[PDB]
């Protein structure tokens, strides 16, 4: 309807895939070559479905920050025949807060859905399902299952992927270009 959604859906059209784990369907942000992420509760194992397609995880990666605290990003390297657009240089480099932020998800159950959320808040700690979790956004807006991974986009960045909420509020775990370095 505006930039907004413009910038959002130019993200979804060509850096998301369908990721399904033992956990369920998520939304998937592919970042560069065959790097993607998603909330470390899909626990990620050997084997993932990208649009329905049986894939091999060559590499998974949990992240914490370096007071060993999770930060519920998982960075997953796939055996997929085809690169994601690099998208590295929407991500932030600082921890921050926004205002005018898009939710967007991309399942068999929420298919195109753009939600707009505001202002993000950086939250900071968050006890995530009885986790102790850093670097959390925040967001007001009543989020439900069937939301986690999706993508947080202001116009010109991609700065967070969805992880929860209590009903009234949604998290998102930041995304920043460090994570992805090579």
């Amino acid at each position: 309807m505006g930039p907004g959604f413009d910038f959002a859906q130019a993200i979804m059209k060509k850096n998301t895939v369908i990721a399904r784990t033992e956990k369920g369907e998520f939304t998937m942000l592919g970042v560069y070559d065959r790097v993607a992420v998603i909330p470390t509760h899909a626990s990620v194992g050997e084997i993932i479905y990208i649009n329905d397609v049986e894939t091999r995880v060559l590499d998974a990666c949990a992240l914490r920050d370096l007071t060993d605290t999770n930060l519920e990003i998982t960075i997953v390297k796939l055996d997929r025949n085809q690169k994601f657009r690099d998208i590295r240089h929407f991500l932030p480099r600082c921890e921050d807060d926004y205002n005018d932020a898009v939710l967007s998800v991309h399942t068999s159950k929420f298919p195109n859905m753009y939600i707009p959320v505001g202002q993000v808040t950086n939250y900071g700690f968050l006890n995530l399902g009885g986790t102790p979790t850093h670097r959390i956004l925040m967001y007001n807006f009543p989020t439900r299952a069937g939301q986690c991974g999706g993508v947080v986009t202001t116009t010109g960045k991609v700065i967070g992927i969805h992880v929860g909420g209590n009903g009234a509020q949604g998290f998102a775990a930041m995304l920043l270009h460090s994570y992805f370095t090579d």
